[PDB]
């Protein structure tokens, strides 16, 4: 249970942000208890963002192992009557938190939150905050890192790390909230639909009253209830709708704490070929996304998450999925203000591949299950409650159609719709090479999301040929009757390359690619979401095949447009979000 | 006074940095008293950062007026016992806070700290913050604004406004450590130089006793020291050098609040023609930087700032010039960790230009002495503890040749140095057309800056002609007696244009203006520094003289190296900090 923190009368909110003392491991840190004394020769780094970027040479870029952050808390003692409580909201990839020598804190999991409590091992003045970051990726990490001293990869994208998120400190007093969920049933019946909404406060400490109370787009309050549990009756509710947001607030007051959510009432149900958002057939208009920013690296980015809103608004797109790991709180906060639609993706990218072992080989193989179950159980604990999240995927491009595959799958599948309070579509993203015979995603997933490069990796430059390849697989997964989207599709184009008679990597032959797969994307009712890969370009491994990255981005990696945005730009506009099939 | 806000014992420290509630003023904005309720209709706005790059269309861009920044501010009522304050890093421009309808503050000044106190005006729950931020520029305005609805400035740069540097909250005991100043008195005779350190504490409020610690970088303590003033004795000193930085720590303990503070050992003054650290004659390697970023704007920007210092030690050099207003707080502690020096100047600029009116005609001129001797006044009490600021700039580019210019300078002059603890050198940086019979600078200054473009503005692409005329003028700069250096030299390059026989704004160009002007500048003794603009490419207002902004940098917008930038950073490498002449 992880709840976003916030500035409320009964809690506060001190960000740890800054320039911290930072340290390469040489392999010899950890013997000689760097986390007791200070950083000796220590170097600058600034939190939260990735180091990998930060200084020049590739010894910096390329590090593998362990990094030491270092930093200086100090609290009053007046505040020791509180809860404190060191909220990280992520650590690339692998934590250790130590407080004037003490390992306090561990995590395995770079891209979701994690939080210890303070109040214990605390001293009276200065004390030093160790955070050492590890960047190892193996068969047991998601991400998965293969093996053929440096990380290789199982993903295509660079492995930035650090603390990658903010760090905080909040305080709450002894009986707290501890975690909040909500419902809501829309009776679309009536003329006016009207909601009902369904809560549940748990709390925890030495317990025995809780109050709740429910405010509109204003401030204005509207009900009160009463108890752990209750209800709200919202006649006339203004419905949270795509590219059309309206978020309620929700006030709980239990003993001596407060704390606000706002809530986004909306529907989401699959029915036959249709994705129904609010009981209507939704089209997604969007793109896979990265987090990733120069020089930040992973680290996160709020003025460039609200010009990428900006852009897609411009753009006339509607959705994004969390591309290979969950995104920031406060991206996702962000989309229920600007009415985003979203698809939250677990970090299980690289489940794939004197003998050619299997994915899924008992002994030599992932062992990254047990892990992957954690991520779907934190994932959904922390942005169920999103108004913006329309659905989950389990995971991106795995080795869905191999022996074992569908054993693991089903229980993560299973965990997440015994999760999942508002029961929301689950899926996986299926590499190309699947169809709709072999993919175990046919009958675990409510709707189909395929990862397909007709045009480019397999057809190009051959665009017809391409076309009827395209064509014959689609109409194949049309079988299922189940909601067909692509989630990635896309060609590397490097910005300014143009020709008149066009070839690959060229602006001109970026924008054909789009035309041939969006023609065929049309002729089929079942397809309900057209999501290009990638929404900008960003940064992978080293490689023949990566043109200083990746550079299937419709815009580049500083947010400019390519011609294909303007494109893509002109066909959504004339594309509703409603109605389109 | 204003000292930075950090995490201490005695005191606290929240961020209100996040996604705010944003709304453009339409004119109707404060007759109708949006102060008060929410913003209808509002926007959001990630703070800190410039607003105008995060939205898309002009009209969010070109702005002119007020924009109105709300949020929502709640502390716990058990935090009331201490002093409460409200913290403003920056404003650009005008800055007009409110708390639940109340006007609490105001400022006039967009790139220096400003504090408020929030005990008196505060309530029990939630309260609404509301920080209403104008970008009008004109001659009363710090930097200038012309005229011939929108603004037109009077310099080379974006109009980057809103809530450009964090805004957070402190807290303090009723009697707290107001500010702190701290001088060095270094004794370079002996074999190994000693030093004898004077503090003086300077506290508020219902007062009475004051306790000094010295530590060291490691942390050990050194010394301690009672009362407001006192001294440390310093044998064996480790003198804060450019680019072999080191930092004391002093804690002062004050009746229930203490505060540290980073203090570095060095010496400047200048002798005849050479400019002396720490006794010894310094070669200025820099460039003239800007606070710009994409899309973040003039906002705040960490990350940046680490690759950019990262990116100088790449390059070999050791100075840059905030230029044309003060730069961040955290990148001013930055430089000290780091060991960059630094020219902290202010935001005098544009104070140049039926009849043609004169830049100091008494009732149709400039109307700025006022505010600029406020600046004067806070850009010192700020940074005069940074032993990375060698040097003031009371203006960059002003009419310094026209008549009453020395008579409003003068008194600036003066001010600069009777408020600044150690005493530093003063300048202003010379518009082109200057000479040194006809500059006021040629008697109110310490050290001679000069802003040439021989081989672009004038000469261009005449690198020969432009040669003879930049070597006239230098040499007979010399006649002075004083240290001569350039602040600003460039032409601008479109990173990617390449030409065998080059043309201007072309790499290859830009690479052989530098060479050129470098061959001059060698041939003088008395030219004690240099400085290229820009540091990498930045934003401006459209016009035919600017090509997407100003191209003169030598790194791109994004950080990336253009030819030139290569060239120096070779040039660099041979030429030392210390001895160069
Ligand atoms: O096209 C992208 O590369 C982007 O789209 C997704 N991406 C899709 C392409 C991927 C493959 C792959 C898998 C099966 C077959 Cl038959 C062909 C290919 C192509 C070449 C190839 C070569 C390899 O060595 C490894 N993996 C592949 C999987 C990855 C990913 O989801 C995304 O991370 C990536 O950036
Ligand atoms: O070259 C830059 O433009 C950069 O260097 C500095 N910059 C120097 C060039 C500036 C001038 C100027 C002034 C006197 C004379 Cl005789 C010629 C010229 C050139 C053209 C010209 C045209 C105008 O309409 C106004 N101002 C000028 C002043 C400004 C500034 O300090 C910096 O802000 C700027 O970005």
């Amino acid at each position: 249970a992880m709840l976003y923190p916030v500035l409320t009368q009964s809690r506060l909110l001190s960000d740890l942000s800054g320039v911290w003392n930072f340290k390469l491991d040489n392999g010899k840190g950890f013997e000689e208890k760097w986390y007791e004394k200070p950083l000796k020769d220590a170097d600058t780094m600034p939190v939260p963002a990735s180091y990998n970027d930060l200084k020049e040479g590739t010894d910096f870029r390329d590090h593998y192992g362990w990094v030491f952050y270092q930093r200086n808390i100090s609290v009053p003692e007046y505040v020791k009557s509180q809860r404190i409580v060191l909220r990280c909201a992520a650590v690339t990839h692998y934590a250790m938190i130590y407080l004037n020598g003490k390992l306090i804190c561990e995590h395995k999991g770079g891209f979701l939150p994690f939080e210890v409590e303070l109040n214990d091992d605390l001293q009276d003045g200065d004390n030093l905050l160790t955070i050492a970051v590890n960047n190892v990726i193996d068969y047991t990490t998601l991400p998965v890192g293969g093996k053929a001293p440096q990380n290789n990869p199982n993903f295509d994208f660079f492995n930035y790390c650090g603390i990658t998120r903010p760090v905080k400190i909040y305080t709450t007093p002894e009986t707290y909230i501890n975690d909040i969920t909500v419902t809501a049933d829309i009776d679309f019946t009536k003329e006016e639909p009207s909601a009902v909404l369904n809560y549940n406060v748990e709390i925890k400490g030495k317990d025995i009253t809780c109050k709740v109370e429910l405010f509109d787009e204003e401030g204005t309050k509207l009900s009160e209830t009463e108890g752990s549990e209750g209800t709200f009756e919202i006649s006339n509710v203004r419905l949270w709708q795509p590219l059309n947001a309206y978020l309620y607030k929700i006030k709980v007051t239990a003993g001596q704490d407060v704390y606000t959510l706002p809530y986004g009432v909306r529907s989401v149900r699959v029915d036959g070929t249709k994705f129904l958002i609010n009981e209507k057939p939704f089209y997604f208009k969007g793109y896979g996304k990265h987090e990733d920013t120069f020089p930040n690296g992973r680290g996160i980015n709020l003025p460039m998450n609200t010009k990428d809103i900006s852009i897609m608004k411009w753009q006339h797109a509607n959705s994004f999925r969390t591309s290979h790991y969950p995104y920031s709180e406060e991206m996702m906060r962000l989309c229920d203000e600007e009415g985003i639609v979203v698809i939250d993706e677990t970090t299980a990218v690289g489940v794939n591949l004197g003998e050619r072992i299997g994915t899924f080989d008992k002994e030599h193989g992932v062992q990254t299950q047990e892990h992957h179950k954690d991520v779907i159980r934190d994932l959904i604990s922390r942005d169920k409650n999103h108004a913006c999240v329309v659905m989950w995927s389990i995971a991106n491009e795995p080795d869905s159609a191999a022996e074992g595959a569908y054993d693991y799958f089903k229980p993560l599948y299973d965990l997440a719709r015994e999760l999942d309070p508002q029961k929301r579509p689950c899926t996986l993203v299926s590499v190309q090479g699947t169809t709709a015979d072999t993919d175990c995603s046919s009958q675990l997933s409510d709707v189909i999301c395929l990862n397909r490069y007709y045009g480019w990796y397999f057809g190009g430059p051959d665009l017809e040929v391409s076309e009827t390849g395209l064509r014959k697989e689609l109409s194949d997964w049309g079988k299922l009757g189940k909601p067909v989207m692509f989630t990635e599709y896309g060609a590397d184009t490097v910005s300014g390359l143009h020709d008149t008679t066009s070839v690959m990597y060229t602006e001109e032959y970026q924008v054909e690619y789009y035309e041939m797969n969006n023609k065929v994307f049309d002729e089929f009712d079942f397809v309900v979401g057209e999501q290009a890969w990638n929404f900008a370009d960003f940064a992978t491994s080293q490689s023949l095949l990566r043109v200083q990255g990746n550079k299937k981005g419709l815009f580049t990696r500083d947010r400019k447009p390519k011609m294909v945005a303007h494109y893509f730009r002109n066909r959504w506009s004339a594309i509703p979000e409603f109605g389109y099939k």
